[PDB]
């Protein structure tokens, strides 16, 4: 068993039930429950990310992997400034639109902060 | 009579002669003689410009007439920064070559540094 909301036992079957796919509700109703130091809770701590088949949390092999979840599952990046604030992510809930008509060094400056991500879910 | 060279007097003809249209040779082998204070002088003082039908020297409106002769005659602008190189020109004594790829507000600086070009003699 694990330890649950500070007072409950619980087995991973019940702990894998809350975080299978809260579908869309990311901001306030999901969390996706992960397992760590025996304790069965919201999300990993820092320094370490989720294991997918075990719900296990697992420490980072260099900076953690980071999820940036999209504004009504949308962005639009039409400039250096918006695509700044996608820097350090590696992970995109949602998907993406490039409007971008004019600027200086955008290879490099585009590739610094959008150069990280590995996957786009929409 | 005109005082010329600190120790004659010429009359009009003679400067107008020296004057004309020493054809290249702008370095050391022309001058073009002017007329200012009843003096018969190699180029017009600061401030003032030639009035073309008569060899008068006049005081500026505004800042002056600016000649520029390119090495070679000839200069390719390729940046701001040698556009920059041509600031105050308002004749070109030689050719440009315009090879601009790239760059941010090119058309204000552009215009800011060769905006008064009125003449291109190539």
């Amino acid at each position: 068993y694990y330890h649950f909301q500070d007072w409950r036992c619980v087995n991973f079957s019940f702990c894998q039930d809350l975080h299978h796919k809260c579908k869309n509700s990311r901001r306030q109703g999901c969390h996706q429950y992960v397992i760590h130091n025996n304790k069965c809770i919201p999300e990993c701590p820092s320094g370490y990310t989720m294991n997918s088949s075990n719900l296990l949390c697992t420490p980072c092999l260099g900076p953690c992997p980071k999820v940036c979840h999209l504004l009504e599952g949308e962005k639009t990046i039409d400039s250096v400034t918006s695509a700044q604030e996608l820097r350090g992510c590696t992970v995109i809930n949602g998907s993406l639109i490039i409007n971008i008509r004019g600027g200086n060094n955008l290879a490099a400056e585009l590739e610094a902060n959008l150069g990280l991500i590995e996957e786009i879910s929409g």
